[PDB]
């Protein structure tokens, strides 16, 4: 008897108005591990940040276009880094393991 399920059933990882300490608060009480999301830079150079928790270890990343159009993402430097067109694509590779992260991208929260 009832039917209740709203629409606009999506977390999004992709705050650009969360800043660094709600944002690695957001992974440390929320908790499980692989956790990630996409943040506003403060400033820098007009950036874009990964925040990702692994173990009571919150490693936060910068995404800079650069000088061109092209989102990177310095993991390392002999890592073959690889630049996307979407944070999408960002997302989805780093799901996988490159030589860098933490953990990979499992889940956001």
């Amino acid at each position: 008897m009832g039917h209740h399920h709203h629409h606009h059933s999506h977390m999004s990882w992709y705050h650009r108005d969360l800043s660094r300490a709600a944002a690695e608060e957001l992974l440390a009480r929320a908790g499980r591990d692989g956790s990630f999301l996409v943040r506003d830079s403060e400033s820098v150079a007009g950036a874009f940040a990964l925040c990702v928790l692994y173990q009571k270890h919150v490693h936060t990343y910068r995404i800079l276009p650069d000088g061109e159009d092209f989102l990177a993402v310095q993991t390392s430097q002999g890592v073959p880094v690889r630049r996307f067109q979407t944070l999408g694509e960002l997302i989805g590779l780093y799901a996988q393991p490159n030589q860098g992260l933490v953990c990979a991208l499992l889940l956001p929260v």
